[PDB]
């Protein structure tokens, strides 16, 4: 009965009500409000796939004493000038984030580390910190799915996916919107349509009794 | 690097120390403890694809009177010998229930109806009753691992699958004995292997974001 699958998930898909859901929000504005960078996980760690870690290590030893070794690659250029603004006490405008790369090399953003040295400049810098570094959101909103949504779901929506589990909510693409709806509609229209489901924590290329396997990229 | 994957999930099976194991199981020992009809979650539903509707209404009716139409097909005559001396108020043995298909036509066991109404014989007639009709056991015990699986765990176990997880455990089948594991050791020892799993809730035939899709049976 596996090969009436697609069909049959078709069909789920045509039971919704899309103008009943929950919210529905355009990518476009996810794209506006959310840059890529400022919602994966990796974001939030050290860059270590982008600068040498003896890089890494003399910002940090910099930004402590405010003196001494100075890192060499042409690539660290910008977080010099971060870190060196952050020393000398000068102001860095919004502006100057909105140009920038966001990401600092440690983890996390130029942004949410300027504004810890400036709380009073918080509110200005908040479109440019990772959702993980903003206070949390009231319910409901954008910004609350977005910090309640593991790497997989993050990574599904970054990619567009037809559909995707986040938590107690179901997201469905229609075009380019995605529409919302609670589990107890998305059981029931799976079950009126035939089907059974799990949400997976990674991809499934090999079952085994009840456990789905996958290598992990790294 | 999906190729490899068998071979990692050998390496993941060899990493672990089954002497060290939180408990283990001989397959044999639980088959003895446990008929494979008192596991199963349907035992506890009607038996509707065993009986036609209308005999096992015929039945409750019986029951309830104690008097009046009894039912037609030749496959109700242990049922009706049941119903008719639990009407009688005539005794049946613990042997009697040994020797029987112990499953009720509503669900559930002869025992443990015949136990409601005479609780004195509730011990000597637990081995006859479906796990979910037990008290909860003790923590730790088979009984107790038993009670808190779900259908798919219960599945994986009575096909004697290599694997299966069930809450917090991880049961690895070595021979013919299960060995159990916390979930911590499961993680690590899939870590170390380059694995990433996830527990299904049903088959995964077709993925689409995080979801995998299945047909369901019935
Ligand atoms: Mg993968
Ligand atoms: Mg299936």
């Amino acid at each position: 009965n596996a090969d009436s699958l697609p069909e049959r998930i078709d069909l789920f898909v045509s039971l919704f009500d899309y103008n009943s859901a929950t919210t529905s929000y355009d990518i476009r504005s996810i794209q506006t409000d959310f840059p890529t960078r400022l919602l994966t996980p990796d974001s939030m760690l050290p860059q270590t796939s982008e600068y040498p870690l003896k890089d890494i290590q003399l910002l940090y030893k910099l930004a402590q004493s405010c003196t001494g070794k100075l890192p060499l690659s042409p690539l660290i250029t910008e977080p010099l000038v971060f870190t060196r603004s952050l020393c000398k006490g000068s102001s860095l405008s919004p502006r100057w984030f909105a140009r920038s790369g966001l990401i600092h090399p440690g983890g996390g953003t130029y942004a949410f580390r300027y504004a810890e040295k400036y709380p009073a400049q918080f509110a200005n810098l908040l479109p440019y910190m990772h959702i993980q570094e903003r206070p949390n959101a009231a319910e409901g909103t954008l910004l609350y799915h977005l910090q309640n949504m593991g790497e997989d779901a993050i990574n599904a929506l970054v990619s567009g996916a037809s559909m995707f589990g986040s938590g107690s909510d179901l997201w469905l693409r229609k075009g380019d919107i995605y529409y919302l709806f609670n589990e107890e509609t998305w059981l029931t229209n799976a079950n009126k349509a035939g089907l059974s489901y799990s949400l997976l924590s990674a991809d499934c290329f090999i079952q085994r009794g009840n456990i789905c396997w996958d290598v992990e990229d790294h």
